């Protein structure tokens, strides 16, 4: 369902085009757009990460919140 | 587990940044550990990582943005 990128990048309608980093590397990274700010949230585990600046990797930053999330340890692969 | 206790989750504060936002108190009355990195904490209920803290933030609304469903913000430890 969103364990397609494509599906989960929809949900990055009114993403702030400000944002240092952009919608299409969030999608890839599992993330949905959660319509307030630039907070994002996993697909899969559920998760949020917010506050993105210059050099963030988001697969980095998603490892961090949760390390044992099933996206991010390629159970979808 | 152990962390219920609030004096518990502050113990682990040891070396948070004197220089912090929001102090170490206002983090772990909202359920709130330090991990030892940086300004990250994290909640020992649903294991939410947040960081980056700014003059401003409150330390519960930030906790429920990121989870909403959260246990301990939702009162299950009465
Ligand atoms: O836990 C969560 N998420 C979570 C938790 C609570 C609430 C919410 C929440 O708000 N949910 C929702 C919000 C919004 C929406 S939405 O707005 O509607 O879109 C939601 C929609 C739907 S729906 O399905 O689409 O309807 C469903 C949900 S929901 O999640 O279902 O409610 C939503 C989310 N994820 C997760 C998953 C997998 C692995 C890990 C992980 O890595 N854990 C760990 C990390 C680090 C450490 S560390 O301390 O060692 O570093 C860990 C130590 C230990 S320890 O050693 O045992 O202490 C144990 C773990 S553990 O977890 O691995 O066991 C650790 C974490
Ligand atoms: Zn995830
Ligand atoms: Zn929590």
């Amino acid at each position: 369902e969103f364990v397609e990128e494509f599906n989960r990048l929809k949900t990055f309608a009114n993403f702030p085009s400000g944002s240092p980093v952009s919608a299409s590397t969030l999608a890839r990274a599992g993330f949905l757009y959660t319509g307030e700010g630039d907070t994002v949230r996993c697909f899969s585990c559920h998760a949020a990460v917010d506050r993105w600046q210059y050099g963030d990797s988001a697969v980095g930053r998603h490892r961090k919140v949760s390390p044992n999330c099933r996206f991010i340890n390629g159970f979808y692969l």
